[PDB]
């Protein structure tokens, strides 16, 4: 993970 | 804004 979003 | 991140 480590990313974010939101999609 | 309203979206997220983190870049
Ligand atoms: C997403 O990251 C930001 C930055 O550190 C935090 O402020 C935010 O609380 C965090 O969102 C939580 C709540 C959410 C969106 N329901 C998810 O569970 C995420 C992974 O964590
Ligand atoms: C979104 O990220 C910023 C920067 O780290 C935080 O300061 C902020 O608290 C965070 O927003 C929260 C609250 C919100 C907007 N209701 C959402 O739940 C997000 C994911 O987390
Ligand atoms: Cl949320
Ligand atoms: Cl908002």
């Amino acid at each position: 993970x480590x990313n974010x979003x939101y999609x």
